[PDB]
């Protein structure tokens, strides 16, 4: 039936593509600690950037409607 998850791949600047599958209400955040492990850059060192923007953490990912797109990552010093 009906989803209650994405799809969101993350493209890091070695142009590896790494696909998530995470719940439909995550947000930006939660999303950073989700793919640390997976793409080694601690949350906090993370800067997330879709159509020209760069997501911010309090909002969710459903708000930037990401679902089967690419979003970049790149790691940055902690603001």
């Amino acid at each position: 039936g009906e989803p209650d998850s994405l799809e969101v791949l993350v493209k890091t600047l070695d142009s590896q593509t790494r696909t998530f599958i995470v719940g439909a209400q995550m947000n930006v955040k939660e999303f950073k600690e989700h793919i640390a492990a997976s793409v080694s850059i601690p949350s906090e060192k993370q800067r997330l950037i879709y159509q020209g923007r760069v997501l911010q953490d309090d909002k969710k990912l459903q708000e930037y409607n990401v679902g089967g797109k690419v979003i970049h990552l790149v790691e940055r010093a902690p603001p």
